[PDB]
């Protein structure tokens, strides 16, 4: 036991209604929208293959020159009602929005910097319009926020001097001011998801990370705060020096997921994964031929995978400079939405089922002990193997869409074959099991 002032304080999962809502939501969208949408991965005739939102770094653009992109910020097709409708039709229950990425441009009219939507031709408070539009559709809003800020020259990557320590304190005060502004201007915010907290400077200032968490919780009753924010007294991130989770949920799975057989430890805490559609583009990149682009089924598979292991999934979108979405993202959202409309009872408010993993897909568990079999890989044998835990029996199987009864045959002591449906559903599909415990 290492004594710590800025280590974990939550033991186990929060169970207040606000955390239950965060969890039950299950499926979210991410919006990465910032000045990077304008060049879209390309600078002075060179298309950089790295993540578009990091182009300032790939092309070594000075801050002042990068931020001049504000003079081109005029997303005339932006319509916050349409964005919220796209999200609603996709079946997302929440949206995480980049309020400020590393570049330092604010999507709200901050009074603490001039690098904001207010000082662009478009002028309008994008963040505020989205908050209202999403909330009107019954969709929760979470705020992404980059502590690392390339526009503020008081930022430091490490503290090598008295002068660095003083500048960095001032940077942290600046940061607090913007955070307070976000929390008070948009009081329906449900979560703050921090990024840009990996540098030695932040790791040396764990206390500030604890403070930011407490400060926002005081301002916003029930707000969630991601693990990525947090560093303890020693500079240990996400989990403290005693191995305890800091913040309200674990937030490292990014472009990867826990192993359904080997990583069952994740079921012990809330957690949230985020993913990109291409391999590694968050902001709008104009050229998606450069890497593998996931299909809707691949995305759905990840969504179900996360829920099957007690986690949320958040699918990223990188809106165009003009304020519309690219055709690939419209198609994706529509395809996810159609699936979720049919099969979402197995996703929303579901969780880990406690069954041994089978090859046909995933199990999820509903609030009233429903066990859903979500089938992604159809056996030529036409039999879906179900091995139940000790004391559990399967009493019925039903095809979710139609209510048709599905034959269940006991094959051994703890195992059944659940038949595939008489007609191949032609897409990943759900069989709902009624189970009984001794
Ligand atoms: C490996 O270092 C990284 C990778 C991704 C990021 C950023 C991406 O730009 C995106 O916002 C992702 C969610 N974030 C962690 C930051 C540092």
């Amino acid at each position: 036991e290492i004594p710590l002032k800025y280590g974990a304080t939550n033991e186990g999962k929060r169970q207040d209604p606000a955390m239950q809502k965060f969890r039950d939501n299950r499926l979210g969208a991410f919006i990465h929208w910032g000045l990077y949408a304008i060049p879209g991965g390309e600078w002075n005739g060179k298309v950089y293959g790295g993540a578009a939102e990091w182009l300032k770094s790939w092309a070594k653009v000075p801050a002042d020159e990068w931020l001049k992109l504000m003079d081109q910020w005029n997303p005339t097709k932006f319509d916050a009602k349409k964005w919220a409708k796209m999200a609603k039709e996709m079946g997302t229950k929440y949206v995480k929005i980049t309020t400020k990425h590393h570049e330092g441009f604010c999507l709200w009219p901050s009074k603490y910097t001039k690098y904001t939507v207010a000082n662009t031709p478009y002028k309008r408070d994008i963040l505020g319009e989205l908050v209202k539009a999403y909330n009107d559709e019954g969709i929760d809003v979470h705020f992404y926020f980059s502590v690392m800020d390339w526009s503020n020259p008081d930022y430091r990557y490490d503290i090598k001097s008295k002068e660095d320590s003083i500048a960095f304190s001032r940077f942290l005060e600046f940061t607090d001011n913007q955070l307070k502004e976000l929390a008070t201007r948009y009081p329906t915010v449900k979560d703050f998801w921090f990024d840009g907290t990996w540098d030695a400077s932040v790791k040396k200032n764990g206390w500030w990370t604890a403070h930011a968490e407490q400060m926002l919780k005081e301002l916003v009753p029930g707000v969630a705060i991601n693990s990525r924010l947090r560093a303890d007294d020693k500079g240990k991130r996400h989990f403290d020096s005693n191995g305890r989770l800091m913040g309200d949920y674990e937030s490292g799975y990014e472009r990867r997921l826990p192993d359904p057989v080997k990583d069952l430890k994740v079921t012990q805490w809330d957690w949230e994964a985020c993913m990109t559609i291409p391999e590694n583009q968050w902001g709008y990149h104009k050229d998606w031929s450069l890497s593998y682009v996931k299909t809707p089924i691949e995305v759905i598979d990840r969504i179900v995978h996360a829920v099957s292991m007690g986690g949320n999934m958040v699918v990223n979108f990188g809106p165009q400079a003009d304020g519309d979405f690219r055709p690939e993202e419209k198609a994706m959202a529509t395809a996810i939405g159609k699936w979720m409309n049919r099969y979402g009872k197995a996703v929303y408010a579901c969780d880990y089922a406690g069954f041994e993993k089978q090859d046909w897909g995933y199990y999820t568990r509903g609030k009233n002990d429903e066990v859903y079999m979500v089938v992604f890989n159809q056996p030529y044998s036409e039999r879906l193997i179900v091995k139940t835990p000790k004391g559990i029996t399967v009493e019925k199987a039903t095809l979710l869409t139609t209510g048709e009864d599905i034959t269940v045959v006991e094959t051994t002591r703890n195992e059944y074959n659940v038949s595939v449906p008489k007609k191949n559903p032609g897409e990943p599909y759900v069989i709902q099991l009624k189970v009984r415990a001794a």
